[PDB]
């Protein structure tokens, strides 16, 4: 459909077809191109460049916009599926900000809003310790109220494969709720900024957790960091957030770094 | 043209047509609704839900997304269009966000990219000290390097009343440099991610600067700082930045607050 369009606009961009220095040719050139309908390629093409890709104004033609001056965060996971090498350096850069910018939306959301954070926390700790103890997923799914949520989110039922199937689903499942703690927490600080930069992020979030929490010590390091996150808020022991995200921050990279090394097949796919 | 159709749809979640918890009704009864094509409707009605208003998977219907459960950072700028009295909130929570992320990542610029931040800031300096030396706007941009682009961001050359369209155009323009200044300085970090936030918050970014800055205190403020910014990343003296951006923070907030009495009638406009 219209995807092999945009999909073929934004790689000609990535190898060198049409530099982000370039002009983008005619309408009709275009539209002609690779064999799409005229109409379509106007509104698509439109909202390649509402993604930042493009510039279009009247009159003047459209032209490539430059590497990440106008994009958001979306851009990321585009990137992940474009050169599997620089993947890498932009799951570095996730990690990094997330344990930047946590101390900071955590103490609000305890400060401001102690009991609700204190709800979601619970929350992510008991989905999180009932999929970890359940006898399979779909054990797990059958009883869980976040069934209908997860398996918009955990699209994964075509494996053939049934135990890396079970892998593969409690590692998204575990991402899940990982995720609902932080972009909740961050939306709890009372400052919308944060939960929105989650909320723009979530795709590279859950292409990388898929992974990341397909390995049992990713899953205990983050529910003993939950725990964790759960008693500072309770007693209010204000100078052991920064420390307790720091340290969390540092082993969950040292883990990454080192599953970095086995990148499964799909990790870099395009959808 | 479209835009009928996505404002209108966009509208009608928020004058409570069709809650958050909604069903969207069916394709026909919509392009039925108020007079779109089918077709369009399939393909901006598709792009309203990629924004994160809706969810549209295949077989089931199309439901109408929670309150910024899955929209990016731009939707703030959208929620500004629509009512007046919650614009505040959210430009709080931008300078709020700025304010609480811009030591990080200018320590990580200053650290790592030295030479590059300051040639950023020391561009940013000249450009804004020119600006505001200038007889008028029009002698300041016929003799300015970046006056394709300033353009492109300070379409306003329509106003008739010629002393406004000074005092508007001057403030676009500083407010170019203001965000040129976070948002390059945010990619010197040598993380992305703060860049590519500055990217995603750029609309309300201009829109509330167009009329932050057509204070003078504004701009004389913003120059004292860039200033501070330059000598703190020359000097090495890392304890400085987090005084002088929490100073910055502070008073800019404070001139924000008194000028916030008194907003213009197209602050929030709907584009
Ligand atoms: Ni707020
Ligand atoms: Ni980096």
């Amino acid at each position: 459909p219209a995807g092999f369009a945009e999909k073929y606009i934004i790689e000609s961009i990535w190898n060198g077809r049409f530099p982000p220095g370039s002009i983008l040719p005619a309408e009709r050139e275009l539209s002609e191109l690779i064999g799409v309908t005229r109409t379509t390629l106007r509104e698509v093409l439109q909202r390649l460049a509402r993604d930042g890709w493009l510039t279009i104004q009247h009159g003047k033609p459209t032209k490539v916009n430059q590497f990440m001056e106008t994009s958001g965060l979306h851009i990321l996971d585009t990137l992940m599926t474009l050169d599997v090498d620089n993947a890498t350096n932009i799951v570095e850069d996730l990690l990094a900000a997330r344990t930047n910018i946590s101390p900071i939306f955590m103490r609000y959301a305890f400060k401001a809003n102690k009991e609700n954070s204190e709800r979601t926390i619970k929350n992510v700790i008991e989905s999180c310790e009932a999929l970890m103890n359940a006898a399979s997923w779909d054990d797990f799914i059958a009883s869980s109220p976040y069934a209908e949520k997860v398996l918009q989110n955990v699209k994964e039922d075509n494996e053939k494969d049934e135990a890396k199937r079970q892998e593969i689903l409690i590692a998204k499942t575990f991402n899940f709720y990982d995720y609902m703690l932080f972009q909740r927490l961050a939306f709890h600080s009372g400052n919308q900024i944060y939960g929105l930069i989650f909320n723009g992020l979530k795709k590279l979030y859950d292409r990388v957790g898929s992974y990341y929490f397909s390995n049992p010590a990713s899953r205990e390091l983050a529910l003993k960091f939950y725990h964790q996150l759960l008693e500072t808020c309770e007693s209010g022991q204000r100078e052991q957030l920064p420390v307790v995200i720091r340290h969390y921050g540092m082993e969950s990279a040292l883990i990454w770094n080192e599953m970095k090394k086995q990148l499964p097949t799909n990790f870099t796919e395009d959808d």
